[PDB]
């Protein structure tokens, strides 16, 4: 059963959407496409509709279209962005060229709310609790976000939060260059490619966000990769012998050994006037050795979140089958898989 579609010129392309979506209004740019706010008459929600630009122009584009759709289809959690709807105006695979993704529309990102509001300890508690609640779900699906930062955290007027942009990564070298927020939240082991990284990369990012919400200052605003590393090692100390042998890169080790050794600073002296429970948790997130960082599940049970923590209401996901990532296919083959995923989608209740 196919819905009725209507056409409309938005930005500089013709959007063709089911009738249920009304009053479409451009709200900027999303991951690989333009986004319109809309009113979903069927659910009563203000939604975000993303039209993918050129979804199948190359192999890399065709696979990432498939990748984003698979990712969104998998996530069913309050604190994680998920798929309300997905559609194409096409009546067959032969004419199938456009993909539209529909998600919840949270009013703004974390950057926006910090701009307009001065947040209390309770706001911080609630915001970080939701990030960790969502992250536990994401990690339980064996997915690494790897780009957690304020611009990827969608927040509404009620202080409710959803995580965006998980599992895509690959911000270009130039986008990560210099005095840029794109790199400030990144774990040092990923930033300088020290090793095969794990999901505690995201915990480092949470630590950087939490510190910023408490202090009102970027934690590690490096002017480049090396300046940032120096800022990081000043706070958390230089690597010890144990971590050094975990760094698989021989040049990276050689560089680390050249650095003057520094102890970890006293976090209570850095974050003066902060809840001692917040400082304790921050100490456990911002650990240089990624193996020794607190997990999202462990963090949820920390005393800092006592007023929010409910072990019966912190769900996990099914495993996410990522086998397609090692698969090499033609454009038409990625396109066919994407089509199947579009037509097989069953809406949430
Ligand atoms: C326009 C920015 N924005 C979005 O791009 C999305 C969105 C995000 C994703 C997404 O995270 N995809 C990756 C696979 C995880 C997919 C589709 C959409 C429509 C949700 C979303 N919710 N709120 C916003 C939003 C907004 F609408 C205005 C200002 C700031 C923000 Cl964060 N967005």
């Amino acid at each position: 059963e196919r819905p009725t579609f209507y056409r409309q010129e938005l930005n500089k392309t013709i959007w063709e959407v089911p009738e249920r979506y009304q009053n479409l209004s451009p709200v900027g740019s999303g991951a690989y496409g333009s986004v319109c706010a809309a009113f979903d008459t069927k659910t009563g929600l203000r939604v975000a509709v993303k039209k993918l630009s050129r979804p199948f122009q190359s192999i890399i584009h065709a696979k990432r279209t498939y990748r984003e759709l698979r990712l969104l289809k998998h996530m069913k959690h309050e604190n994680v962005i998920g798929l309300l709807d997905v559609f194409t105006p096409a009546r067959s695979l032969e004419e199938f060229n456009d993909v539209y993704l529909v998600t919840h529309l949270m009013g703004a990102d974390l950057n926006n709310i910090v701009k307009c509001q001065k947040l209390t300890d309770d706001h911080v508690q609630f915001l970080i609790y939701q990030i960790l609640r969502g992250l536990k779900y994401i990690h339980s699906a064996d997915i690494i976000h790897r780009d957690l930062k304020p611009s990827n955290l969608a927040v509404n007027e009620d202080c409710e939060l959803k995580i965006l942009d998980f599992g895509l990564a690959r911000h270009t070298d130039d986008e990560m260059t210099g005095y840029v927020a794109t790199r400030w939240y990144r774990a040092p082991e990923i930033m300088l490619n020290w090793m095969h990284y794990n999901q505690t990369v995201d915990i480092w990012s949470v630590g950087c966000i939490m510190a910023e919400l408490l202090t009102g200052r970027t934690l590690f605003p490096g002017t480049d990769h090396i300046d940032q590393l120096k800022l990081i090692l000043r706070l958390v100390g230089t690597p010890g012998a144990e971590l050094l042998k975990k760094i698989s890169s021989e040049s990276a080790r050689n560089y680390i050994q050249s650095l003057t050794q520094m102890p970890k600073m006293n976090f209570a002296n850095v974050f003066i006037g902060a809840n001692p429970l917040a400082v304790d948790l921050l100490e456990k997130m911002l650990v240089l050795d990624s193996d020794k960082r607190i997990t999202a599940a462990q963090a949820l049970a920390h005393a800092y979140f006592a007023q929010y923590h409910d072990p019966d209401d912190e769900p996990v996901a099914d495993p996410y089958d990522q086998s397609f990532e090692s698969r090499d296919l033609l454009i038409d083959e990625w396109k066919s898989l994407t089509y199947d995923e579009v037509i097989s989608f069953v809406p949430p209740p």
